[PDB]
């Protein structure tokens, strides 16, 4: 019996110890779904906005009681009085969008809306007795993603003289996701040993990776490569590197100003020099993906970067696109990037999330389903990656259950799929030559 | 409906990126339970042994394929062919204990056995439609625990000149668990700010807390107190401190050798001087609980410590008791400690876990249900704490979902209990007079 | 379907031929529970009070039509209109406590309230298909009690020159409850034969035991020991003795006045001499438990008694505590007694009963679940003893179904538990050295 | 649904502390019945034999492990392998009779057979959702019995100089059973007061009544009458007396020898003088019923007694008929008595019990459904009395739950019947003119 009979929100905590929204949905027959909403460390703009309370007497102003109230007192009665079927996902998502009535979900909160959106879908899958990836994506959802695994952090997430925010490993050469996960974990533990022996810090950041005091970018990259090799894997064949440059954080007045993070002698690069520099790095090192290599508003620079190395390196828009199909469409039309980081809570409904993934795919772009800095015990993004046969995921390093829970769910999905599972390895990069 | 029809194990990852056991149980009617096992020890004279593979080609020898196979090929057929009801928890636990046939669960593995033990109970609660805490503890399970929250680490978990392994905060004075959690989180964020302003490290360890380069024990303690106050709480009334001294890690040849961690000039204390020192600390600072203040084999020293401050300070045996009712019984008979840290995987079944909690309670000891360093997305320990009205829990700092998931489950339990919930605050320490 | 749809009370008779309350509860799905309420011969004060009609035209004023009406016309509609789930025991108990609104349950009657409280729990266990002890106590309720079996009566329950109200046997050395019951029964029949041969009376009193015209206390005790030995059992190893002194019934103006029951030459003992006397008896005879050895208000005397023999003899507060957690807490804080007699109807709800048991256990006291002088065909107290692993029960001699029904239910519980049952024998006395 | 899937026996205790048989029956759908068997006789030419173990190491040889084994190992597999419907009562009873194959049920035991017989019927009523009296007797079972209530005992059940075994009160003049029960209880308590004031014993015997040291038969009778009046009732209109003379216990060699119980001067009466004596008593006192007034083999004396007073006094055969339809038929044919005491366990199946009741009724005799000295918490005889509209029951005095449980069940039956219940009072004696 599919009619939704209860929609209930509560305030819980995320992986950084900040409040977030949890929603539970029940049907008449007792089918049940629970969703928890993630939260970003920094937000691109043109984005759906999370509602926070700003009551400095609670949680330093980061309470989400208003968003919770919006679910319990506004959204819930609309759903229950409307006698919506739990199966009518698009109808419910459209209803919430209209109920809020603003372009950025700023009245009810993207956190209120997404909690309900995901909890409904989870309840629907429970009702049908379907794996969530098959409910979401249909019968042919079967492709496990290549994980891009955080390993070293820089920029504003570190004190080392390194401008790029994040360095990742990608176990592209593995034959299964289960194997890929083991490779990454082995490399992580090997790097930890290397860091310890060098007297560098091995405590972890928000994503479960390291932020060691390397000498600079080349030291960081070569040390990761050292770990890959020590673990017994082949860089540039079995395991590749990725960056999240987060270049907007050091771009100002037409200059990519590396002195912001790399000390007084750090290079001040024009957009042309920035492209040259990224090209030099991908020629020197086995780098298969670069996120936000150019500034969020530097469309000319993005075009040049894409013309320069886009045939052989994935170029992921994060801050560039902010999971916004209007911006994505503009990107596609202008030959900008070849991949998009998909953040469910940046847009705020599952319907819109899937629309963005579909738009990307139909343009020959990859859609990389992503975590946020503040995660939860929710593992829905694992199922979204498989539902859409996305082929890639970005969900953290190899420690902290806020990351590992997603990897464990991918293990379960691959196990359940059995002989029907596929892991396409390097062929996951259908956006590249 | 209740006959178990499937028992299935798989290898997943824990919060440190090490393999562990997951088990799923199904009944004929489709009731379902999933358990994940936290990290343990593969050796240790008096505790239950986790089984690891030792295949250095996988996960550096830390695979759990053998334990998984033991579930799938040995335990599962015994259960299924035996037509055990999912409700017959004690029967199933006793059967597994006999099936392994060794005192330390070293044949099948405590990790195999506990995975099944917990998954069965979770499936039973699902079958009955009961909250797990009520299934486990009966109708009167209703007391939320005071959380002892990791905040600063020392000893072998840090590079600072501090011998004690862990410092904790306890929001004893809160009126509800939900408020207690907020207090702790606010204190955590305030400490983080204080550390940053001092130029100390704010990256986190395995339990989600900090390991800053303090000048020593007094600096650490006073800085935590500073954070408590900055967050707006009263030390020694609303919020107390706790230690895990892990004193076995610096005791040798009859000496508590603080020079092991606190540099060349660090004190070498006899057992008498160790007791004097702990007494001095509890007289100076608002310390309500001390774990492993004396060495695991220094029973004479434990007795002296208990006589000295046990009337007004909780004295928790962890390494002292290793969740072993034979050792606990010896402790009780000899007036040793007044609390025990209860680690489900250290004993290996829910039945034995509950027996240990009950033995402790009936002696006027508190039973503090505990996490391990390697945790998972499992939240069963939250329900165990409420089921037994234990009154205390030790499940980590205020970051990392491996910890926060337990706190979120306690929020859900308190919410569900509604007007029947109780949080006893300082009266939780029924072991103190 | 757990919502309570009917709550119905009727006036029935207890084992002494006095009216009492019966309540039946039904759920929407047809789950059913029936409870009957016991009644004491004499009442301690500070107690929940039973409501009687005082209509001397019916049952000599002992009718319970008002209490029955209070269930049918006040409590029942509150429950039914409230749509309470039969599983929400604590909520329903708290609701009734508030509905009555007085400290002693004197408006609605403790008999009205307890009838509903127990019938609800019985219906809940029926709904879930659980044994009542597992519903009440959770999965680990498995310990059968050592029974303290009435055998000889004195004081105001006899015409013999004996001040103590009750003498009991305890089959502590048996390996199972089933064996323990047989031992007691054999001893009972042997005593009956001994009494008959001596020309003493073998008719029974309210609890199913004897009140023979012995020469005094030593005659009674030695004759019981004679019966134990004649039955082939070892006094002070296999079978121990117990007293219920009911000392309040002969204490006045600071004197334990044995002349009240033992004739003109009976000793008038100070509190100090009373302690000396009880100590002498426990040194001479295999006495393991003494109930109400000191007067209900003689706290100094209780303290002295507890210091004197409390390490090796159980000291049970009955009139001392009147199943009142405020009085119990005061006792615990002052080192008074080491056991409490738990009378469900003296407090009036299952929630409060369990709270009292838990408070006792967590203080290292035993909780002895008890009958009343006026019993019924209800056997709930058997399930309460096992639910809480209490380890002891006091439910009568070895005749009269008002007593034997409880023993039969313990047989069924032990049978059902099969290999999971435990009977701890002497180790049941965890309150003693 | 109705096929019997489990038949299980266990050894429990009766109201005298002697072992007896309990049986539980389950159907495929979970319908459930439990029966307990009352005390019987292990020898006796014309009745069904209870089987006892004779192992003097257990319960003084009174164990029923063999009868229990006969159920579990012989009867149960026949039923289960036979796929008998729980509704097929007569088939099952006939099968057991044939399975035992002896006239007195001495191979399997009448206690084994009756336990199964009753448990089956109780399970059938549960399956159908019918009150047991309607299942047993059809839609028109509605007549509550006049209770003949034990109050004073003599003969071998007392030490007083009184030959008759039992004196009873019968609240014939009440308008409902519920009122009749109150009358009896009030009389019982009034007698107790009278006895206490006279310094006579008020402890109770097996049936819950008194055995005081009266001066003789007239003292006993007149004192009971005093109690009736003191309670406010009219002897010989509202409340009548009954005897159980148990005359076989003092008849030998053609003489009713009252000197056996009434001292050296007690009358030695011929059968003619015995009839004269009983006639004198019924002329002097309001006696409506006499059980076993003549010896079990004195058929000529029974005939004379019946001719003398049978038109106006009920004459109940107990030892005369031993619930044996062959003996009853002989009695009917010869004009012997006008009532039979029906003891379910004396014949051993419900089918045979109902056949005996029917034979009696069709002869214009009353069938008085009876307890035994050793009773249990079973209340089936209450339902049998109503099922057959018997109009009378003999189930004990007004104390002990072994008796009171039956009266409570009659209260429930009358309550359930509501406006359809009937209590025929004096018209219940349809055998008298
Ligand atoms: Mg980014
Ligand atoms: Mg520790
Ligand atoms: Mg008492
Ligand atoms: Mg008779």
């Amino acid at each position: 019996m599919p009619i939704i009979t209860d929609v209930y929100a509560r305030e819980v905590l995320d992986s950084r110890g900040n409040p977030t929204v949890e929603v539970e949905v029940l049907t008449e027959s007792g089918a049940f779904g629970r969703a928890l909403v993630p939260s970003g460390a920094s937000t691109g703009e043109h984005e759906a906005v999370e509602l926070r309370d700003g009551d400095k007497s609670r949680y330093l102003g980061k309470g989400v009681t208003k968003a919770v109230e919006n679910v319990n007192e506004i959204i819930a009665p609309e759903i229950i009085e409307g006698e919506f079927s739990v199966l009518d996902q698009v109808s419910i998502d459209k209803m919430m969008i209209a109920l809020d009535g603003t372009p950025n979900k700023g009245k009810l909160g993207a956190n209120a809306i997404l909690g309900v959106s995901i909890a409904v879908a989870r309840a629907a899958a429970d009702l049908l007795g379907q794996p969530l990836y098959k409910y979401l994506g249909g019968f042919n959802g079967k492709q496990l993603p290549v994980p891009m695994m955080n390993i070293v952090n820089g920029g504003s997430h570190s004190d080392a003289p390194i401008a790029f925010q994040e360095f990742m490993i990608l176990p592209v050469g593995a034959t299964t996701f289960k194997e890929s996960l083991r490779w990454g974990t082995e490399i992580f533990h090997n790097l930890k040993s290397i860091l310890s022996k060098r007297g560098l810090e091995t405590a972890v950041g928000d994503e479960g990776g390291f932020a060691p005091k390397f000498e600079g970018t080349e030291d960081a990259v070569e040390t990761i490569i050292q770990a890959i090799e020590a673990a017994g894997y082949k860089p540039g064949e079995e395991v590749f590197l990725g960056f999240d440059c987060a270049s907007s954080e050091f771009y100002e007045n037409g200059v990519y100003d590396y002195s912001k993070f790399e000390g007084e002698h750090g290079a001040k690069r024009t957009a042309a020099e920035q492209v040259d520099y990224l090209e030099q790095l991908v020629d020197k090192y086995p780098i298969i993906t670069i996120e936000d290599g150019m500034d969020e508003n530097d469309w000319d620079g993005w075009k040049q970067l894409t013309e320069r190395i886009g045939d052989r390196v994935q170029l992921v828009g994060d801050d560039l696109f902010v999971t916004n199909t209007e911006i994505l469409a503009k990107g596609i039309e202008n030959g900008i990037g070849n991949s998009i980081l998909i953040k469910v809570n940046q847009i705020g409904t599952l319907t819109e999330t899937f629309d963005a993934i579909e738009m990307a795919q139909k343009a020959g772009y990859t859609a990389v389903v992503s975590h946020r800095s503040g995660e939860t015990e929710d593992t829905t993004i694992a199922d979204i990656a498989v539902a859409t046969n996305a082929g890639q995921i970005k969900t953290g390093s190899l420690s902290r259950t806020d990351r590992i829970a997603k990897y464990n769910q991918l293990l379960r999905i691959e196990d359940e799929l059995f002989e029907t599972a596929k892991y396409d390895g390097i062929k996951s990069f259908y956006n590249l030559d």
